[PDB]
């Protein structure tokens, strides 16, 4: 308690830590006017030039792309030095991953609204040549019912190093396993929707990771799509989770899909 920090001359009161990973921490904070933000702190002391560049590149894209869609998290300010980065970001209620863990059933409307938000954010980054390639529910922040994409997958994650469902392959596409395309983000989004529809990711039940990786790529391993009242949702899932990326549906196609367009 009673910690503060400064970012471009502005003093922020730290209320609590709300996340961490790699060599970074996220803080719920207040500025001088008692407006709430999240500050993301990245420790750069161990970073090589390649890693420093990947962080610079991500900050530049995030700062640019927030003006192109409200489904991308706001970045209000940042301070960047050799030792660290402080990013003053939009505050959210909770991330999507934690929310889905709390909820047994998701409301069909809620599920559809979240889907629309994700497609729009991801479509935005693709329009600027960015493939995320590691989309999971944790990459989305819920802000007053609206999803915001938190990151673009450009920054190279540094290792924990210090004393101090992680690195999961459940959202990984076939083409990523056999060793880059916007279709890769479609598979991952499809895995998120699949989770929101049937309460688990398509290959979740396979505990052995080698088996699971083989199941992702094996075209004889049929993915189950049990019947549900929303036949358009069932179709979206089937189209996202085609193993051949060339046969897989595109984001502009998903945006014109009756699941997102037809007023039910
Ligand atoms: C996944 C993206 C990523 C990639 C690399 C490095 C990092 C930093 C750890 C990240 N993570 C973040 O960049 C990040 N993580 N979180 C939690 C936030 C961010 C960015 C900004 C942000 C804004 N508002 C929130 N709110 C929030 C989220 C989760 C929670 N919790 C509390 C602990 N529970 C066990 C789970 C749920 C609480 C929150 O606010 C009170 N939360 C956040
Ligand atoms: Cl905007």
């Amino acid at each position: 308690y009673f910690q503060s920090m400064s970012v471009k001359g502005r003093i922020y009161s730290i209320l609590k830590q709300i996340g961490s990973g790699g060599s970074s921490k996220v803080f719920q904070v207040l500025n001088e006017k008692k407006q709430i933000y999240a500050i993301k702190y990245v420790n750069l002391e161990e970073a090589d030039n390649q890693t420093l560049d990947s962080y610079r590149n991500e900050i530049a894209y995030l700062n640019k792309l927030q003006q192109h869609s409200d489904k991308i998290i706001r970045l209000y300010d940042y301070e960047i030095t050799d030792q660290y980065i402080y990013m003053v970001m939009e505050y959210g209620n909770i991330d999507l991953n934690s929310w889905l863990k709390k909820k047994k059933s998701i409301d069909p409307w809620e599920r559809k609204s979240y889907w629309k938000n994700m497609l729009e954010a991801v479509h935005t980054i693709h329009q600027h040549g960015i493939v995320h390639s590691d989309l999971k529910p944790a990459n989305f922040l819920i802000v007053d019912g609206m999803l915001k994409l938190i990151d673009f997958g450009i920054a190279n994650q540094m290792q924990p190093d210090t004393t101090s469902q992680v690195g999961t392959v459940n959202y990984m596409p076939p083409e990523a396993i056999k060793d880059i395309s916007p279709k890769s983000d479609v598979w991952s989004l499809g895995c998120i929707l699949y989770y929101m529809t049937y309460g688990k990711t398509p290959f979740q039940q396979i505990i052995n990771q080698i088996s699971k990786l083989h199941a992702i790529i094996d075209p004889n391993h049929e993915i189950e799509f049990p019947d549900i009242p929303e036949k358009d949702l069932q179709d979206v899932l089937k189209c996202c989770l085609k193993r051949d990326p060339k046969q897989r549906i595109s984001i502009p196609e998903l945006l014109a899909h009756p699941y997102v367009q037809i007023q039910t």
